[PDB]
């Protein structure tokens, strides 16, 4: 998150880390969102590379164990299966991850809530991103959470000339694009909170930045639209 502040301890209590094992360690690579006790939803590019993975819940500081993490493996992934990896514009950039135990629910571990099927938000809605990304373009990754408020653009002028064009479909959501706030590299899988009603709820799935940087005027965060998948994750996690 570029332009960010870093949340307060577990207020997004969803938010998850997907991180791959590196030697002896392990390296965080993408955000998700905790949607059972046991399934993780995330992005499908984020689990391109054939690598072990695991979720951490409870987390804040990446760097240091505070007590409220739980640490669990990935037993299944299933993928949309209309995900083409060589084209991330055409959508369909989702992913479940039915973990390897059911993590255990407390102030720091906490089920997201998603939208209803078909909600589409107001041009300007009130959303924040959330996650452990690169604090700058070409930066390193943030140590602590981040949070950064990202109102929404609507699929109009997101899907205009001069902000995406025809790369941005009506199954995404596009936020930000000020040219300081924006997701960046390691948001990616992450969730995008939209306040409705009162109640925040997981309204995008992080999917893409501009490859001329993150934070880019008219090239907002664009997100997996949460909205357009609700069948499909309910059919996966019915299923499996
Ligand atoms: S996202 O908007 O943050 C963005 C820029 C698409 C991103 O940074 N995605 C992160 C990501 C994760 N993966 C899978 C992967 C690739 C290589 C390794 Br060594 C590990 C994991 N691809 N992009
Ligand atoms: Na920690």
């Amino acid at each position: 998150v570029v332009g960010g502040t870093e949340a307060q301890r577990n207020s997004w209590p969803s938010q998850i880390s997907l991180q791959y094992r590196s030697g002896s360690s392990w390296a965080h690579t993408c955000g998700g969102t905790l949607i059972r006790q046991n399934w993780v939803m995330t992005a499908a590019h984020c689990v391109d590379r054939e690598l072990t993975f695991r979720v951490v819940v409870g987390e804040h500081n990446l760097n240091q164990n505070d007590g409220t993490e739980q640490y669990v493996g990935v037993q299944k992934i299933v993928v949309h299966p209309y995900w083409n990896t060589d084209d991330v514009a055409a959508g369909y950039d989702i992913a479940l991850l039915r973990l390897a135990q059911s993590v255990t629910l407390n102030s720091y571990v906490q089920l997201g809530v998603l939208p209803r099927a078909g909600t589409i938000l107001a041009n300007n809605s009130p959303c924040y991103i959330t996650g452990w990304g690169l604090t700058r373009t070409n930066g390193q990754l943030a140590q602590t959470l981040q949070q950064a408020y990202l109102p929404t653009v609507d699929y109009a002028i997101c899907s205009s000339s001069s902000y995406w064009g025809s790369t941005v479909k009506n199954s995404m959501v596009c936020a930000g694009g000020d040219g300081v706030r924006s997701g960046c590299q390691g948001d990616s899988g992450g969730p995008l909170h939209c306040l409705v009603n009162g109640q925040y709820a997981v309204h995008g799935v992080t999917s893409f930045v501009s490859r001329l940087g993150c934070n880019v005027t008219r090239k907002p965060t664009v997100f997996t639209r949460v909205s357009a998948y609700i069948s499909w994750i309910n059919n996966v996690i019915a299923s499996n």
